């Protein structure tokens, strides 16, 4: 399987436009779409050991969620030294599917939908991240979902009391800013995301919502393992994980 | 019957002040408002055509729903020269109503929601425009009406499955622009519009927003006819369509 | 009591971050906060009569809803110069809660969403103000609650018929702007809020929402006196009220 | 000889990129670029006054200094109707050099400069406007030059005592401004331009700079009657003055 | 006499429209303008401390060169909390002239550019700010006009010989900013100002200019020196200074 | 000799806060700072020939006047990739002076300033960059000092007749763009630098300037063959040049 026929199946499940503005979402760095591949890892950040390790592995081309850099820079010193020269010097493919992978058809916010089985899900933003509907249960057996398949011990800000069939906000990753919580405050009873401030979580008691931080990670990697499980399904190429 | 008075009908019909932010609507082309008006000419859209069709039907009042130009100038040449001579040769007053017909009650967005009788419609958009409401049927039913009422064969985006009695979101014009689709998304389950993208219809159709293109021109053309049997009926004086 | 204590009260009550962006609250007008204080009095506005007629009941922390300025300056003369001098000359501390107060739990908004009884209420606006929920009776018993606890003869503008089980909006204060009339118009049946303007009135009538104008002044200082309350029951300090 | 070649012309004369940032010149009103022209007016603006005569004269390329419309619009109603009627009905064209004739060599600016006889003159502004040298005699021969050349009684701001041969500063037109003033104060002894503020007036005694104020028409005129006679000359059809 | 007409006085020499964009000038604290005055005071800066010394001295008008606030404030603690309760109690009217002060002729720019009897001096900066002229002597007599009057012990940056009768550009106050020694560095040998960087010295050395730096109080008070005199010499007041 | 010792050596001759806004300056790429150097390799352009030359005569720090990149970057692939791999698997450093290298003392400018022996020469724009000064000969000199040392058949535009001792003006590399040619025209008689458009050339013509284009790429070899020299003169290692 050469580069470009990876990127195009990857692409076509998760489209570039569906990212939203200014996410730095494709091709991180690389030279050669043609050559081919032999290994594939995905893992949740380019990390420095992200990526020691795949050349470790020999991984040939290294998908990610997060990209590079968000920010452009002009001087390549550091930490982003270190991470370019390994991908260069062993000639290895940086591809990523930011945002785009979030909002997409059964993409990472979707897996969350589905898992809890909203009732007739919505996306939660403007700008297409998030889903939210109506979670057709009680809230301790929403509560046991979480516990069973996202994170063991979740911090719960239990707001207010809540009633069976009640509006569930769910956001896949960092939706718990002030600004999150006071919009999400108008659409849901239940928001359910990651990394819970003291502000924000004074926030949230104020407005009712009720807040459970899953932490960014799990939420991330529940849905990156069935994009994993969709990779290895419907591709030749040896796919192994580097990040979980 | 003065021109002036012609104004002062359609602006207590829709009032200025609906228009949203930017919208050039009002006297267009015209110095002498005390003319008494002798043919009143309504179209979509000012075009050189209808221009031209004004002279040769002897309109002297012409009213378009679309305004001569959005964007400013300080030069003319080429068909706006054209356009304004035309119209300052035979002293024919232009004059337009814009989105402040598409927002005022019956205006162009009613027109819409009234047809599908729409269970408690409300507005869509932040600045008025768009109405949003339960269709009371089957999507077999609004897809019958559609063709029946407003374009023949629209090209339908069958995002997923749509359960009896729904929320549909309709739009009068050019409605299916990216950042329409993913706002719409949030609160309808089938939006009704025209001028559908192909970056537009990814969103639509990953976001799983039912989308159905009945072109800008049988959206806005709908209403458009009301206004004039509308205006026929309450004023005295010949009133022709140049334009359907 | 010290100064900083009925701060640290008033603060946890309604804490800062809630305050939408650009709102000047907490400390408009002090130099010790360390100080002891014998009589708290509370206003509306910080006008010259209530700073004034503070100075001449001996109140010593002057507590508003409304800041000293909104808008910043660097020069000292006419009115605010005259209010200064007072505040200073007595060393009386002014300290303001605004959106906060108006965003809190139990505060300004929750006040009026409670009075009606709402039905599962939620913040109305992205920046948390206001609150709309379904109220579980007919218009006109609405209508005679906001008569008997808000204001006795209430401005309305009846532009569509409201059946029983409404949904309706409230927000203290200056709520009915054009541009938060087309907002709500999109959330609501009828918005009750103050200071109803020609154009606002119009527009409300275009789009189908009823209007219950009960004036900016009696919808917020229906919380205050709560606010009042609360504080007496809670600090064994003497509140009067200058506004009241 | 066709409109096309006496733009071809004048623009050899003036190169358009020379005019300044965002000024309005080259066709202003104009249907068809190979009409065969008769009679070529000029003047300063194209008033109505201009433009009436100029088609009572039967001209039929207007030329003009300044520009029609400075910023542009997209409703014609009032002055801006008439005048665009006349030049519309009667197939009129209407051509534009502002800054660019204000620039060239023999400019407006140089006319000046020539004129006046000026040791080793350069522009005066960044943008190419204004000439400043060294005038080869007296106060008093500097006076006379310009009572009998440009205008016959000017109005002389005497700040500072001047000494002969000194830098003298011309701009034909408007250049009187507070900023012009203060600017032209670090460059020159002697200012020589177009409509005093009483504002203007007082700086540039206050910092010594010598004003003479000539006004704009005159200014102006002095070297459009040399690009007249330049015109002319050069040419063979026939051409008038509208302004002057 | 009478605050109003002190007033009147300053801005008679030194119009308020002299001062350069953004500037505060004219009236910072005061209610009364038709208080009499007993005994004026000046300033270079309205600080806690000559503040303090004007109600100690019995001060009933503060002129100060430097405005009492740049930035815009809309809360009163601390420092400003302080200035503004003194200036209030005692109802001292604090009034200042400031680049206006500087701009006018026999300001405290011309104060210095007569010191050393420049040649045709000029204005510095576009906005009017500041001296150049050819200084009839050397480098030497300069330095020791410098050393007497302005301030005895300046730090000079000289990198290259100055020869005799050269560029000298003065400036009141800070004139030592990067940006502005690269700017007179176009226009002058050397160049006498207040308060030197470490990067502006570097700067200097680099391109060639030759700074003296004489302090930004000393550039200052040098000229409002020939003020308070001015001052003396035409009013019938008690006039005391309270930072010199 | 290590790495940050030349670097701290540069930067004594051309120190960083001497740069223009904006301009990347400084190391570019580059890990270990502590690294020792055999072999120092300079050139005006970091061109992917050049960095070939670098890695293929065992360059180990890489100077250039011109940064690697001018804007900054989030994406890395084709030349760019090609570039930092040689960069990086070969752990070559690239550093740049650029602006600081034309403003510094003895730097581009002067080293042109010093080519023309130039009377009391000044910088010519408000940035620092470039000179201007009376060139003490003829003008047929000023060509041959010009064809001499710097470029062979100069392209010359002879917009008005010189005088010796005329102004001249220079600028290191790219500066006959027309904003830049209106600003000079007002300071100098003659003006030397590179890279000469069309539309630059009659501007300067109508203007009155004249225009000497020696191209930038010989304009700035000049001086930096001389700082070359300077290198060598006080530093050990072998510098070999890349470009010239």
């Amino acid at each position: 399987m050469k580069a470009k026929e990876i990127i195009e199946f990857i692409e076509t499940f998760a489209p570039k436009d569906l990212a939203i503005e200014g996410d730095n979402i494709g091709l991180q760095v690389g030279d050669n779409l043609d050559k081919e591949i032999k290994k594939l890892g995905i893992a949740l950040d380019p990390s420095l050991s992200v990526i020691k390790k795949a050349e470790k592995e020999g991984v040939d081309f290294l998908f990610t969620h997060h990209p590079l850099l968000k920010d452009p820079i002009r001087n390549f010193t550091g930490v982003i030294y270190k991470k370019l020269k390994i991908l260069m010097e062993n000639d290895i493919i940086l591809y990523s599917a930011h945002t785009n992978l979030d909002i997409c058809k059964n993409g990472l916010n979707d897996a969350l939908a589905e898992l809890y089985n909203l009732e007739n899900p919505k996306p939660l933003y403007d700008n297409g991240l998030g889903r939210v509907g109506i979670f057709k249960g009680s809230f301790e057996e929403f509560l046991e979902i979480t516990k069973k398949y996202i994170h063991k011990n979740p911090i719960v800000v239990k707001s207010k009391e809540v009633d069976d069939n009640f509006k569930l906000a769910v956001l896949s990753g960092y939706g718990l800013s002030q600004s999150s919580i006071k919009y999400v405050a108008e659409k849901a009873d239940v928001y359910l995301s990651g990394d819970l401030t003291h502000h924000s979580k004074i926030l949230a008691e104020e407005l009712g919502l009720v807040v459970v931080d899953a932490t960014h990670y799990s939420t991330e990697v529940f849905g990156l393992k069935k994009f994993k499980e969709f990779l290895s399904s419907n591709l030749d190429l040896e796919i192994i994980s580097l990040d979980f």
